[PDB]
């Protein structure tokens, strides 16, 4: 009962909000620990052929976090490979419980800047492999 979903989506620019939470030194350590790397301080976001469910996946799940008098919600993690070319980037799927942004805009995290290790830019078409099921 091997399981592979291969999704392309578009490279897409949007509002400047990724990197304000990957930067924040909890998130930042989560990661590492969750997914033995430290995400380039952004996510790059692709945009879907149609809306995408991380609860149907074997997602890991962040603890809320509460400092400077606000809540951090739970973030829903799901190790991928990034396809780019003949590459095979190892990254994840971060969702958000709030996000301002619709649900067929997944955001990606990796320990490089993928636009500039990889040399992308809004429009491009990467692929994201995921296997397993839940
Ligand atoms: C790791 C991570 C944690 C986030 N935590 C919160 C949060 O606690 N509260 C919130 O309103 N949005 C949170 N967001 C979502 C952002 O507010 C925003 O909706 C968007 O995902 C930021 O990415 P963007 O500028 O690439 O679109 C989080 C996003 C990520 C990547
Ligand atoms: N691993 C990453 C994470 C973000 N990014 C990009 O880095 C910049 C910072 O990401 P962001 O998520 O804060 O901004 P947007 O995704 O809203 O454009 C954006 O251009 C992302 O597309 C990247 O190239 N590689
Ligand atoms: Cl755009
Ligand atoms: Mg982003």
């Amino acid at each position: 009962m091997v399981k592979l979903m291969i999704i392309e989506g578009e490279v897409v620019s949007g509002l400047g909000e990724g990197r304000y939470f990957l930067s924040l030194p909890p998130y930042k350590e989560i990661f590492k620990k969750i997914l033995g790397f430290e995400p380039y301080e952004g996510t790059l976001n692709l945009k879907l052929d149609r809306e995408f469910d991380i609860n149907k996946f074997k997602y890991i799940e962040t603890e809320d976090f509460e400092f400077n008098g606000k809540r951090f919600f739970g973030v829903k993690v799901l190790p991928i490979k990034i396809l780019i070319g003949n590459k095979k980037i190892d990254g994840a799927i971060v969702v958000p419980k709030k996000t301002y942004h619709s649900s067929e805009i997944i955001e990606i995290i990796a320990p490089m800047k993928l636009r500039e290790q990889f040399n992308l830019k809004d429009g491009d078409v990467i692929k994201i492999l995921i296997k397993g099921d839940k």
